[PDB]
DNA sequence: TAAA
């Protein structure tokens, strides 16, 4: 019963959703979005954060989108692969947005916040695509994010995803980079570990005096 | 400074706190009006604290847009004679110079912008640096340390005024939106978050966490 | 929903 967990209390009513995108370049406005995965989070009985629902979509390049060969070489994606099962930006985001809104309502939150590694990257691609497909009721905060690079820099003294995960004691496999799914799952587990560690060490909840 | 732990704390990144004031939300089209920068240092006990402060009022670039709602919000009159405004180039060149000195003196490799909802300030600083064709920009081209996310983790608060108050800091509504004051509160906030994690034993890491 |  999500309403009954502390999820909504932990981040002032923000519902954290982990996102990774794969793309055909670095420019959210002109380069194709090719893949997206999303993982909602939940808080267990002891107040530990953990992954909840996972969504994963392969995305058809938008009308007029550019595709940089270096990007494709990097993520190893072939936009014309039959087994891609590519759907439109609209269907992918619409399905993600539906599940996220459901989680928001079920948990007693008020909106979603994107958790991502160098989060401005994914946030911009996700916003540009939502703009393209004219999605409304976008549950994500229009500008605020939870960047795991910054968070790992604080908690672990590491900003690089693979290194942060290793330092946190997670396995990280260079072969499995870069499915959107694998990177999203490692980023979710990393983020949960950072928040849980903070609770472990007594940093949260705050003391009485810290009530203002 | 190379004998402090500053360069070891963030894998060679030299943290610089930044706040800009602007005539709108679009880094590409709206004027950059003001910017402050605060470098950090570690004391002998390993605590982070503000080091050098810089503060510039900025002349709107050629063709820049000025949204009235932004002016109303930040209280800035671009034509106030007392502004002592300088060009984007002069401001960023001076900021960049002092940051490059700090990097070399502390033994770091790159600077990383600390800012509140940092993509905002990072975008304007980068846009301006591009327009003025500044060279050897010491800031990481895409990585930031967002104090909104950091405060969300450390304090359960993402709004700057609230984060600060929660952390036991003063925060004054009247002083808000001078770049100087916002930068100073943001620096003190960021240092408190880092210092708190150290106080609680979160840093340094244990032996097992060494890879 | 607070980076102007
Ligand atoms: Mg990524
Ligand atoms: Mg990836
Ligand atoms: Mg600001
Ligand atoms: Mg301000």
């Amino acid at each position: 019963n999500a309403q009954l967990t502390g999820l909504c209390d932990r981040f002032r009513g923000f519902y954290p959703v982990v996102i990774d995108v794969e793309t055909a370049g670095f420019n959210a406005k002109t380069d194709a979005l090719l893949e997206i995965a999303a993982i909602t989070l939940k808080m267990d009985e002891q107040g530990w954060l953990m992954p909840d629902t996972t969504l994963h979509f392969h995305v058809e390049p938008f009308v007029g989108a550019n595709l940089q060969p270096e990007a494709l070489a990097f993520n190893g994606i072939d936009p014309n692969d039959p087994d891609r099962g590519a759907v439109s930006e609209y269907e992918a985001l619409h399905e993600i947005f539906k599940v996220v809104r459901k989680g928001i309502k079920a948990s007693g939150c008020n909106r979603a916040i994107m958790v991502a590694h160098n989060a401005n990257f994914d946030h911009s691609f996700m916003m540009a695509a939502a703009e393209r497909a004219s999605l409304k009721r976008n549950p994500f905060h229009p500008f605020a994010t939870f960047d795991t690079a910054a968070l790992a820099g604080l908690a672990l003294g590491q900003t690089v995803l693979s290194k942060a995960c290793q330092t946190a004691g997670m396995d990280f496999d260079s072969t499995q980079a870069h499915s959107a799914l694998y990177d999203t799952e490692r980023t979710a587990v990393l983020f949960c570990e950072i928040v849980n560690r903070w609770k472990r060490l007594g940093g949260w909840p705050l003391s009485a005096a810290e009530e203002v």
